[PDB]
RNA sequence: GAUUCGACGGGGACUUCGGUCCUCGGACGCGGGUUCGAUUCCCGC
């Protein structure tokens, strides 16, 4: 029913911020990165965050290895495609609460590049 | 093998206007075009 494959999962905050809730992807990635992303290329979620702008909901430090196509940031403000009472409710949260929002994963779903987005707080460890 | 569930942009529908939707574009090097329909066909960089 749904084939998804595993691009890049985010270690470096399993053990940092406990999630509250978890929000899948959607993400207007540029054509070149696609491919690269296809090749296999690198991908790095090193001091990565999501901020959420003119009512929009943006992927802020993700590294994205370039590829042979001949330009293309690898950081990139990416938009995020994710239905505007979730952005309206992510927003509200960060908000009220304080907490924060970071990407746990890259991954295809239907050939459909996805990142999910959780809403997180901090651990005190 | 419609298809980013979604944001945005372009069209459009119903509404006690607060709502509720449809559709088209876009991510498979860059711009097109063929076709109902094209990451896989065609035409330059």
């Amino acid at each position: 029913s749904d084939k998804i494959i595993p691009i890049a999962e985010n270690k470096e905050a399993k053990a940092k911020y406990d999630i509250l809730e978890t929000y899948e992807a959607g993400i207007v990635l540029k054509g070149s990165e696609v491919k690269s992303l296809r090749e296999k290329g690198t991908v790095s979620f090193k001091d990565s965050f999501v901020r959420i702008e003119n009512g929009e909901a943006w992927l802020y430090n993700l590294y994205i290895a370039p590829y042979k196509h001949a330009n293309h940031d690898p950081l990139r403000k990416r938009k995020l495609l994710l239905h505007k009472r979730e952005i309206m409710r992510l927003y509200g949260k960060v908000q009220e609460k304080g907490y924060t929002i970071i990407p746990l994963k890259l991954y295809w779903k239907n050939n459909k590049v996805k990142v999910l987005i959780a809403l997180a707080k901090g651990k005190k460890l």
